[PDB]
């Protein structure tokens, strides 16, 4: 038994499991299946410890998984480790993924920026909303700070750049990742088995 | 998209990943690759949260993985949760797996029983060695308790039913699991890719 060739086969299989788990995670996110998302996220994270070198494609895959993980924890130890909120961490990942900065990318970025403040207001932590505002900002900045200062959670600006609109735009992006990974090895072989039964 | 057929494909893939990870775990255990074992163990454990119903074969696979996990932690929160040591938990799993109780099964069982006491003596916790002895026992019982009472860690009985002899016998069992799972779908498809390159 050649230990080097066995290690190479384990790395090939980790690559297949990563794409499979990213697909599962995209679907659980799109479907709103929170417990399934949490289980798939735990598996995806553990699996990538079997890879010490990633291709550009695999890097994009792990960063999409980390991005969805932070969005899913948006309203929820992480505070003490990163010193920022989950939506601010989603913003950092989003602004660094190797992807085109098209109209959809900008729309999602702006929705996350405003929702990073609004989720703190929704939770009743207005001091934290101001600290998130200072870290992000740090067209209308003095007006946004006034809305936070005035606890005006349901101001028309917040109603337009809403949590639902952020989730709808992220889900449309998730649909593209889902279609682009639809033909990956593991899910395709698994659907072939299910189709034969049936 | 039929959500039921997608869930069925995810369950088929979890089954393939479980066999693949059990093979990887058997190899890391046999090779003494501790960090690789810990990584594969974390992945195997996370993956099986994607299965709510297991066949008899899958149950045997998860119990072999849990058994190796406890053996690997033999000398190392678990104390407060199970109220026993890792080797005593390995013994409980070993005595309940759906497998033949042949000569090798008995040899491993007896080696774990004595090593559950001896690892406590090796760590200098002689009070714990006596508590392990009382829980397991609880041909010569008064003699074994005297050896523990006398801190006679290197008594010929302990030298014969040694940690090395326990690991050699468990590794011979691991070789059978490894050969029996050698042709499972994921590792075989992965070795085929590596062979094509080479
Ligand atoms: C590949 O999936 C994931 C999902 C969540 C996380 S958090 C982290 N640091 N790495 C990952 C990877
Ligand atoms: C940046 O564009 C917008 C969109 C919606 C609203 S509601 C409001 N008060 N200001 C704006 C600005
Ligand atoms: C399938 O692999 C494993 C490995 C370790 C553990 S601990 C636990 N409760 N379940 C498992 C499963
Ligand atoms: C159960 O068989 C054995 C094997 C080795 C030894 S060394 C000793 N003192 N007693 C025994 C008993």
């Amino acid at each position: 038994e050649d230990a080097g060739l066995v290690a190479e086969a384990e790395a090939v299989a980790a690559g297949w499991m990563l794409d499979f788990l990213c697909l599962s995670l995209c679907r659980a996110f799109r479907d709103g299946r929170s417990e399934d998302f949490r289980r798939t996220r735990n598996s995806a994270e553990a699996i990538i410890h079997g890879l010490s070198s990633l291709t550009a494609c695999q890097l994009r895959t792990i960063y999409i998984c980390q991005f969805l993980t932070r969005i899913a924890a948006g309203k929820t130890q992480f505070e003490n480790d990163e010193r920022i909120t989950p939506l601010e961490s989603a913003l950092m990942i989003w602004g660094s993924i190797e992807k085109e900065h098209d109209k959809l990318h900008e729309e999602i970025q702006n929705l996350i920026k405003i929702q990073a403040i609004a989720v703190c207001m929704e939770n009743g932590n207005f001091k934290e909303a101001e600290e998130v505002f200072e870290r992000i900002f740090g067209p209308f900045k003095s007006k946004l700070l006034m809305i936070i200062s005035q606890k005006d959670t349901f101001h028309s600006f917040f109603q337009h750049f809403s949590y639902n609109h952020m989730m709808e735009k992220i889900k449309s992006y998730v649909n593209y990742v889902l279609s682009e990974k639809s033909s990956t090895f593991l899910m395709k072989a698994a659907a072939k088995v299910v189709e034969s039964k049936r």
